[PDB]
């Protein structure tokens, strides 16, 4: 394929992250960077910190302007504050350019940084909307688009277990997929807001009122590790799965989060475990498609024992579609069409008694009662 280049251009560590190298300034100072579909901001570390290999140093780059407004990054959970600027920015495995972006140099931080995660900084690839200051602030994609004739999409391929993958940046490519491409559409371009229909586990619908799946919004992030459910629709998944488990028994705790089970190397029963079916809203009136997850997916990898921890969790604030959901796919965000594509991953992980999947059509009504106002 004509991408060629671009496959395999993302690292990282189970769990912390996948990351892209980027090149910024003059002379060049490349630095690994957090690829995230669930925020706006570029930023880099730029001054020294105690999980920080490298950092990006200003005063070095003769390309970079001072925007001399200061920037904060809130969470639940810590913090990052910098300075607002540009300088030259280009991805030596992405696309054949050289953007002016907005780049915010991260002086001060609380929690954001992972020790050994590898990544020191974080590309948000979301739009405008959610970017702080405020949307006046351009993400790096948005600049990507206006500069030059890279079309406007891109699509990722995460490849879970030290972790690779592929971020193609400008088009689709074929061998990183089997099957075919569904898409769903993006509700509203602030994050990648996407709409659930429907919730099986093992074929067996879970039959909430699917205005509780999208409470308050559904998303698409690459940069959150879990799939992150509203909290009715978590409990009832749990018991769900539990239900279809119940061979073997678990900890409460287990399912919370707080407690790991361990297994003697390669002795893991996959096969107690349920799929779980997330039907996504298609791009004709009543239709929809699935994607099926495997244990494999949301049973994380944290001797000779394999500890796992269970990687659905609770949120206040919707469903988060992480890497849980990500890992089994090939997903396109095509922002030219406002639509998220799902298509078998060709680095799907799998055992040989099932697979992960994206089925369709389905026939599923009133699908816009789905979505939250
Ligand atoms: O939610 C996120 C991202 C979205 N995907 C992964 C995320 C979610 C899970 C946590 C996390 C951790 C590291 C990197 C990414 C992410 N934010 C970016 C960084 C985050 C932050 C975290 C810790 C300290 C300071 C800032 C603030 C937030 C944010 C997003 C959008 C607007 C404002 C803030």
């Amino acid at each position: 394929g004509s991408f060629v280049e671009m496959v395999d251009n993302l690292r990282g560590k189970s769990g912390q992250g996948y990351y892209v190298e980027m090149t910024v300034g003059s002379p060049p100072q490349t630095l690994n960077i957090l690829v995230d579909t669930g925020s706006s901001n570029f930023a880099v570390g730029a001054a020294p910190h105690p999980f920080l290999h490298r950092y990006y140093q200003r005063q070095l780059s003769s390309t970079y302007r001072d925007l001399r407004k200061g920037v904060y990054v809130p969470y639940t959970q810590g913090k990052w504050e910098g300075e607002l600027g540009t300088d030259l920015v280009s991805i030596p495995h992405g696309p054949n350019v050289t953007v002016r972006a907005n780049i915010a140099a991260i002086t001060e931080s609380d929690k954001f940084f992972i020790n050994g995660s590898n990544w020191e900084g974080i590309l948000g690839l979301a739009y405008a909307e959610i970017a702080r200051p405020d949307d006046s602030l351009e993400p790096f994609f948005d600049s990507l688009v206006k500069q030059t004739h890279v079309p406007n999409l891109f699509s990722l391929q995460l490849c879970g277990a030290s972790v690779g993958g592929s971020m193609i940046i400008g088009g689709i490519d074929h061998s990183l997929y089997t099957g075919s491409l569904w898409y769903t559409p993006i509700r509203r371009e602030w994050y990648y807001e996407v709409i659930i229909v429907r919730v099986e586990i093992n074929g067996q619908d879970l039959k909430m009122d699917c205005k509780e799946y999208n409470y308050d919004k559904s998303i698409v992030d690459s940069g959150t590790t879990n799939l992150r459910l509203p909290k009715k629709v978590f409990e009832a998944a749990v018991k769900s799965i539990k239900a279809a488990s119940s061979t073997e028994k678990f900890p409460d705790g287990f399912w919370l989060g707080e407690q790991l089970v361990c297994w003697q190397a390669g002795t893991t029963p996959w096969n107690i475990f349920p799929v779980i079916s997330l039907y996504l809203m298609g791009e004709v009136t009543n239709q929809s498609f699935r994607i099926t997850i495997l244990p494999q997916q949301y049973l994380r990898p944290v001797s000779q024992d394999d500890c796992y921890k269970f990687a659905i969790s609770q949120s206040s604030t919707g469903t988060v579609m992480g890497a849980v959901i990500m890992e089994g796919f090939y997903v396109v965000f095509d922002r030219a069409r406002k639509r998220i594509g799902f298509a078998v991953s060709a680095c799907h992980v799998h055992d040989e008694f099932r697979t992960a999947a994206v089925e369709g059509p389905f026939v599923t009504l009133d699908m816009e009662d789905c979505g939250y106002n």
